[PDB]
């Protein structure tokens, strides 16, 4: 029970994935009757400490799930201590991550309050909260100024402790009236702004904000207050409208977050005041964001300059604008979220309202400065339409402003340009599970044709050959011949000689020019000879049709034994390989590499790198620079990490793992191969290289372009929900890039990485995992289709990665994902067969892999990889911790595994190891029915947009988690060796000396690069306006840009991520 | 009405906002009508009458997400 | 009685023994004279019908005097 009203603030650590935790910590924090301010996950220090102090908060409230806190921490308390913020309260609790010895240690350090995981259990959340609150009883009102110098002169903190003083009514009233004369002098524009709250308009003051800041040249003093309603029950309100405000990042926008404070009315009784004091305060605009608003209330329209309406196209019915008096007042109205259908009717509609309200049949409805707008899409015209119209309007308004450096865009209308999705492309799922449907059902028809076929002809022979003659039957037996189907009589037709084709103890074949006779027999210790592959010795054509319309031979459609009709042949031991600088990593390589034929080379980066982090003096990131990943800062960084390695050799493969920037880096390596081939044939000439050279040099890399690259920005956004870029503009520019290489008939090069390795270590189902990852490639498909590409042209390419479990479902789930592929890629599009054949990797168990008795793990991985052996996995992945190192043991038993199989197993030998088990056929239709059904539960819920948009993702996975581990601790679940069987008796760091040296590198670059900055920055923004391949651009850029300047620079054009949701 | 010997009285409320629960103490019973599109799910910490509606109503069970709406709304007043 | 389902965490149901659903039934008997269903001859899958519903864990225990053995035996059959 607070004297006063008292402000706190919850917020996440940068890099952090998983606040659900301090979610419902704030949810009871909110419910106790607490003022709290929450920015979300992975929010700067600097932004947080500045908010805090702008804000004028009482406490803070840290979560700390990560590590790494303590320098935040000491910085924090640093900063306070240094800008009068030793009396502003912060706390912080983050379970387990804080050693009981770390807990000393902050606590003799000095901390304000670090909640042990023992002192949350036995204390009590609500005790402590109840303790803090009873804590925060402070009086700020000797913060409160005395002169008027802090007030002109613009010291929100100062404006802060006068807005205290308004709540407090100690303000002396005369000295009010007198900044009320002060405004009135002063006259700054004031925008209000109504509408209900989290509708979107915080996205659109986003926008707009930087609408005027790159048009005007971030010349704008802003000042922003929001008022919302108080809980009348609670008291208290979450203030949840700055948090999706971003583009406040501007040392004189300032931006403040207030309560109504009134029992009865739902606005502050002292925002005039608040007005005259922001209009005093010597700030160039004023904006104001009402709060929930009724039906007929219209007191903030007088006090404000301009009106500003926010609608939606859900409105009830057109009698409803009979009772809104507050739209006859409101100077502009905008609709917001225009992605719903009927909105263009109900603007219509509302536009023949006003006119009528209006009496201005002599206009256009149409011309009246009410748009329709959705706030969700970036770049919407109907944003910069508004935009347009309010300076006209503030021209009107009599407003001294700078010139628009802006294109002058024409409409009123937002058109939704530049929409990935064709909006009635959408419930292809469902077209393809019914496609499926009706497949199986010509099958099932097909088979019985031929089979009535077969049994007439057999029938009319035995007859025939009783003697008996019966002119009946021949014509019976031509009437299902002209009913069989032509391609499965085909099919029907190639029986014989591919039986007898595969009969032998060899096979031949005549390939082009040349022959390739391979042997089939193989034989055992004891002289028996052993077919590979032995196919069902049936005699009824019937099921023979059916299984092979069903299931085919391997390397035929729809390739449900394997694409590869027989069996690669052969050490494939991936060198998986990378940490600290370029030395150590190219010594390592030298180490794995050593006299290899095939280079075969992975390569991981640090988080730092991995989220496109530029190196910073500030300690944040120090401790985490050239941990866990190499930290790249430049291109001749990547070079001499290539130094020596022929790239160009078509034996040299390597694979990197990012997905955000990885344009950038792929731009980078495209340099490096460029620049190898071009300084050895310099020194090979002693000259440079000419033009002619140089397209010599560009078709060369174009032909020998190999690489892969482990990219999907998708699955960032299911599991750690940091991703940054919009999705959308992010998948245009890998259209855009793979337009390029099209264009550049790229064709040796992987960039493509779809997988479920985040999503099975989710703990979810394989089913579910199954199908998003389908959901999400075929989308994927239509994108580029909507991109008007040829779908046979990319398919190929197109990768895949997966995880293997425990469940007896994993047993054929690849194989039915292969059956369906197939006939998703030939029934839909028909693309050619190299691009209906699928290439994927398989990963071991990492949900069930727990360091609890891992002895026993591996022996469930042994089971895990029989079934990846009879579903004959083409690449094969276990694990690796890099946390601690993944040592060789690991390695070693793995290979040995894996040695076993190739040969100590004679079952092995063998390449049809499931064909012919009514179990096995059975669980795959039975799966292939639950995936179609999953798959018309997505189609029905708006499609993967839809889903995305709405969370259905994490709603599956938080009860797939919670049914998981109810079963574990009720013991349904048995478990060797945790549930049952239990036991009778029971880290890589840099030298900062090298950061700081790879930092010189940089600014050297930067200093290389700083009288033409300009001029890249210059190219960047001509990229950026015209909304073009970027790549193109990109391409120069990196060569006089860093990956922390193009990742800055992003951010600044508005592709940074608001957590609106 | 409850004078004139009216064996059910029915009363439609007007334009209403966040906080405002006025007619509660001057009925029975609470009774409240929303629809799926409701923005953000926070919004329900600006509905203080949701603290204290007796029932409440999702008209128009026709528009997508009102299952989910039905799933979040039933756990937020749980939490209530 | 006996139930034939089983059911996974997926909620799958599962029968325990599941014979071919083929059409012609010239082959069915072809596999019914070579293959018969357990507890059926000549017994191919096993002579019990139904898997057995159960530790077997022998006590194998022998060495030194009857003494030292009948003391093993204590540890062992407690």
């Amino acid at each position: 029970g607070p004297a006063n009203k008292v402000r706190f603030v919850t917020a996440a650590s940068l890099f952090d994935g998983h606040d659900a935790s301090i979610n419902i910590m704030r949810r009871i924090l909110q419910s106790q009757g607490c003022e709290v301010i929450h920015l979300g996950h992975n929010r700067s220090v600097q932004e947080v400490v500045t908010a805090a102090l702008q804000e004028d908060v009482q406490g803070i409230a840290i979560s700390s799930y990560q590590g790494g806190h303590v320098e935040y921490f000491k910085y924090m308390i640093d900063l306070l201590r240094e800008h009068g913020g030793e009396h502003i309260q912060v706390f912080g609790g983050g379970g387990g991550v804080i050693v009981p010895d770390e807990i000393r240690e902050l606590q003799a350090y000095g901390v304000a309050r670090i909640y042990s995981p023992e002192d949350g259990q036995r204390m009590g959340l609500a005790g402590m909260i109840t303790d803090m609150a009873q804590r925060c009883d402070i009086d700020l009102t000797r913060y409160a100024p005395t002169t008027l110098d802090t007030v002109v002169a613009g010291d929100r903190r100062a404006l802060a402790q006068l807005i205290t003083a308004l709540e407090n009514g100690k303000a002396d009233p005369e000295l009010v009236s007198a900044l009320h004369a002060q405004a009135k002098a002063a006259a700054v524009p004031v925008l209000g702004i109504t509408g209900t709250g989290g509708a979107g308009k915080s996205s659109l003051t986003d926008e707009l904000i930087r609408r005027f800041r790159l048009d005007q040249d971030d010349a704008l003093s802003i000042a922003v207050i929001s008022i919302d309603p108080s809980r009348r029950k609670s008291g208290g309100a979450l203030l949840g409208d700055r948090i999706r405000m971003n583009a406040i990042n501007h040392p004189n926008i300032f931006m403040r977050s207030l309560a109504t404070r009134e029992a009865g009315s739902e606005i502050s009784q002292a925002l005039p005041d608040v007005i005259a004091a922001c209009k005093a305060a010597r700030f160039d605009l004023v904006i104001v964001e009402t709060s929930g608003i009724g039906q007929g209330d219209a007191a903030i329209v007088p006090h404000v300059d301009l009106s500003l309406y926010v609608m939606t196209p859900e409105f009830g019915a057109a009698s409803q604008l009979e009772k809104i008096d507050m739209l006859d007042f409101a100077d502009f109205v905008a609709i917001n979220k225009f992605d719903r259908k009927g909105a263009q009717d109900a603007w219509r509609d509302v536009a023949k309202q006003v006119q009528r309200n209006r009496e201005q049949w002599h206009s256009r409805a149409e011309d009246m400065p009410v748009y329709g707008t959705q706030a969700s899409r970036f770049n919407d015209d109907g944003v910069t339409m508004l935009y347009q119209g309010l300076v006209g309007a503030l021209g009107a308004r009599g407003m001294s402003l700078k010139p628009g450096t802006l294109p002058n865009l024409e409409g009123r209308i937002s058109t939704g340009q530049n929409v990935i999705v064709p909006p009635a492309r959408s419930r292809y799922l469902a077209e393809l599970a019914d496609t499926v449907r009706a497949y199986h059902r010509r099958v099932v028809a097909q088979s019985k044709l031929a089979r009535e076929r077969q049994q007439l002809r057999a029938a009319h022979d035995m007859l025939q050959g009783a003697g008996h003659e019966s002119a009946a039957l021949e014509t019976l037996a031509s009437e299902r011949d002209v009913s069989l189907g032509a391609v499965e009589r085909k099919l029907l037709a190639m029986w014989p000689q591919m039986q007898q084709a595969y009969s032998g103890d060899e096979y031949v074949v005549k390939i082009r020019d040349k022959e390739i006779r391979t042997g089939l027999i193989s034989t055992t210790l004891s002289g028996t000879k052993i077919r590979k592959v032995v196919l069902p010795r049936f005699e009824d054509e019937g099921e023979i049709l059916k299984w092979l319309m069903r299931e085919n031979v391997p390397g035929s459609f729809p390739y449900t034994a394997g694409v590869f009709a027989f069996k690669r042949e052969g050490d494939p031991t991936r060198m998986f390989a990378g940490e600290g600088d370029a030395f150590r990593t190219n010594r390592r390589f030298k180490l794995v590499s050593e006299g290899m034929e095939a280079k075969r080379l992975s390569t991981a980066f640090d988080s730092v790198t991995l989220y496109g982090e530029d190196p910073h003096e500030r300690p944040d990131i120090y401790g985490k620079v050239g941990n866990s990943g190499v930290s790249i800062a430049t291109l001749e960084d990547m070079k001499v990490l290539y130094d020596g390695f022929d790239l160009t050799n078509p034996s040299t493969s390597v694979s990197m793992t990012i997905n955000g920037p990885a344009p950038t880096i792929l731009a980078m390596f495209m340099n490096t191969a460029i620049d190898q081939q071009i300084d050895r044939f310099r020194a090979d000439n002693g000259r440079d290289p000419t033009a002619d050279e140089e397209a010599k040099i560009r078709a060369w890399v174009l032909q020998n372009v190999r690489g892969t690259v482990q990219a999907d920005i998708l699955k960032e956004d299911q599991g750690q929900n940091t991703c940054i870029f919009s999705t959308e503009f992010s998948l245009k520019v890998m259209g855009d890039i793979q337009e390029y290489f099209v264009h550049h008939q790229v064709r040796n090069f992987y960039s493509v990485s779809i997988s479920g390795y985040h999503i099975a270590e989710a703990g979810a189902n394989p089913i579910s995992q199954l199908a998003f990852t389908l959901a999400n490639g075929f989308t994927y498909v239509e994108a580029y289709l909507a991109r008007g590409m040829h779908i046979d042209d990319f398919a190929p390419n197109l990768s895949f990665f997966f995880s293997n479990g425990m469940d007896p479902e994993y047993s054929v789930l690849g194989r039915v994902a292969r059956r369906i592929w197939a006939v998703t890629m030939r029934d839909k599009y028909g693309a050619n067969d190299r691009s209906q054949k699928l290439k994927y990797h398989i990963q071991t168990s990492g949900r069930s892999l727990h360091a609890q008795e891992i002895d026993f793990n591996d022996i469930r991985t042994t089971l895990q990889a029989l079934i990846a052996i009879y579903d004959n996995c083409n690449s094969l992945h276990t694990n690796a911790y890099d946390i601690t190192t993944p040592t060789a043991e690991s390695v070693r038993r793995a290979l040995a595994i894996q040695l076993i199989i190739n040969r100590e197993w004679g079952v092995a030998k063998c390449e049809n190891p499931n064909q012919g088990s009514f179990l096995i056929e059975e669980l795959t239709d039975l799966v292939e029915e639950a995936v179609l059904q999953e798959f018309e539960r997505i189609a029905e819920r708006g499609g993967v947009l839809g889903a995305m948009e709405t969370g259905y993702q994490r709603g599956k996975i938080q009860e797939e988690s919670l049914y998981y581990e109810q079963l574990k601790h009720d013991g349904t679940l048995p478990i060797i060796g945790v549930n049952t069987f239990r036991n009778p008796n029971g880290l890589a760091r840099s030298s900062e000396d090298e950061k700081q040296s790879q930092l010189h590198r940089l600014t050297e670059f930067h200093g290389a690069h700083q009288a033409d900055a300009e001029a890249m920055l210059a190219r960047l923004r001509q990229a950026v306006i015209d909304n073009r391949n970027v790549f193109a651009v990109l391409m120069d850029a990196v060569r006089v840009c860093s990956l922390g300047q193009i990742t800055h620079a992003l951010f600044e054009v508005g592709g940074q991520y608001r957590r609106n949701m």
